């Protein structure tokens, strides 16, 4: 059915910790910080701490069950080394994961990304959404393409080379109807 988003709260942190230590997630999420301890997740993902980095955390919901984690961020407002060429404060980036190995490759990630893109463009200040999957992460790249993102090129980030992908507000508008 329909994938929706709610703000993550401090009450979700234990659950997020469990998720971040599942093998299908560890593979693509964490980097240096792969397999975080409970304290790590509590210290790093508390919504008020993420707020200091211009990051907003969400829980993805399907049929009343939490099925994944997502975040949006102000690109111009990111940590040292991140998006240092950005000039547009309207640019938002996203990252996300599906909690359950059993639910991968069945279109749910595309639904989640579409829901996040729609949410973000419902802020009229937002001009463009970006994402930055690893070049190794072909599944994530395809999901993003299915959700309306276009590959731009390779960029150097603090987490290594990434495939920079974008979806502009104009593109989103044009694709809302076949009219
Ligand atoms: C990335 C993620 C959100 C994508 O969600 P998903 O529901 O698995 O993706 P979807 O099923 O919606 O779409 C994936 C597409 O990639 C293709 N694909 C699937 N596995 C693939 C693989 N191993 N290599 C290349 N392409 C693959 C699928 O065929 C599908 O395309 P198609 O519909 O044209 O056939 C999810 O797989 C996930 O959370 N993975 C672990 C964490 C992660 O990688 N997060 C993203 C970091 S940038
Ligand atoms: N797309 C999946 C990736 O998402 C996260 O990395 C994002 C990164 O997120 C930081 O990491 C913590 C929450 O994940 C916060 O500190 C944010 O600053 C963000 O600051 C960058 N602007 C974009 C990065 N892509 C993960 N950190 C990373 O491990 C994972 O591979
Ligand atoms: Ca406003
Ligand atoms: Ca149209």
């Amino acid at each position: 059915d329909s994938v929706t988003l709610r703000l993550m709260t401090e009450h979700d942190l234990a659950m997020l910790y469990e998720w971040l230590n599942r093998s299908h997630i560890v593979e693509w999420w964490g980097g240096e910080e792969a397999r975080p301890t409970l304290a790590d997740v509590q210290e790093q993902y508390l919504p008020s701490v993420l707020a200091q980095e211009s990051v907003t955390p969400y829980i993805a919901m399907l049929n009343g069950e939490p099925i994944g984690y997502a975040q949006s961020y102000v690109a111009l407002g990111s940590g040292d080394g991140w998006w240092e060429e950005e000039t547009d404060p309207g640019v938002r980036g996203i990252d996300q994961l599906l909690a359950n190995a059993s639910q991968l490759g069945k279109g749910l990630g595309t639904k989640l990304v579409r829901a996040l893109v729609e949410l973000l463009f419902n802020d009229p200040e937002v001009t463009k959404i970006q994402t930055d999957p690893s070049p190794s992460n072909l599944r994530a790249i395809r999901c993003y393409e299915k959700a309306g993102f276009e590959r731009q090129g390779t960029v150097t980030t603090p987490d290594g080379p990434a495939v920079y992908m974008v979806q502009t507000r104009q593109a989103f508008e044009r694709t809302r109807s076949d009219a």
